[PDB]
């Protein structure tokens, strides 16, 4: 669908049998769930954001379902704010910026 | 223009008579500048994110030009790695987000 920017755009994904929320992110190269029992395997990683690097981990190869979307990519969970589906999966569902 | 999320959306603001690139960031309600010479008078503010938050100036009723669209508003100028335009320019210039 198409969103307009008046608000946060944020969209349902289901991940590992949970219900989220979470914002479409053009800036965020990576995904970032907030803490969520993942079963795995995973790896650390630290990212940067705005003023500070995060201890996350990686998780690879995880379906999400966003909107009616199923992808499937590495996210990483770890002590964020907002969830934040970034670059890495918004190319699978397609999404387009149009300005 | 549609951009495609293949790659970071970047583009070329002038600002201040500077000519610098930014991220076009559908996640980020402000936006946020490196440190630049802007002159006028502003107040301190604190903002968040990933990592935590920083302390930015703000600046009002400013003009940028984002591809061939200007826009007028708040710009937080402050450290930040990345030159952000969020979801108050973006609104401006007519963004959208499609998927
Ligand atoms: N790789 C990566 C994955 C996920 C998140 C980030 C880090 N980000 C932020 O810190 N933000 C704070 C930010 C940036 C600009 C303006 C504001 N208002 C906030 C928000 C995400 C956000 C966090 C918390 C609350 C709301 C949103 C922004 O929407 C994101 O695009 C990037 C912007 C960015 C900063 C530094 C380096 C690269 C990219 C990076």
């Amino acid at each position: 669908p198409q969103v307009t920017l008046w608000q946060r755009p944020l969209v349902t994904i289901k991940i590992g049998g949970q219900l989220k929320e979470a914002l479409l992110d053009t800036g965020a190269d990576d995904t970032v769930l907030e803490e969520m029992s993942l079963p795995g395997r995973w790896k650390p990683k630290m990212i940067g954001g705005i003023g500070g690097f995060i201890k996350v981990r990686q998780y690879d190869q995880i379906l999400i379902e966003i909107c009616g979307h199923k992808a499937i990519g590495t996210v990483l969970v770890g002590p964020t704010p907002v969830n934040i589906i970034g670059r890495n999966l918004l190319t699978q569902i397609g999404a387009t910026l149009n300005f």
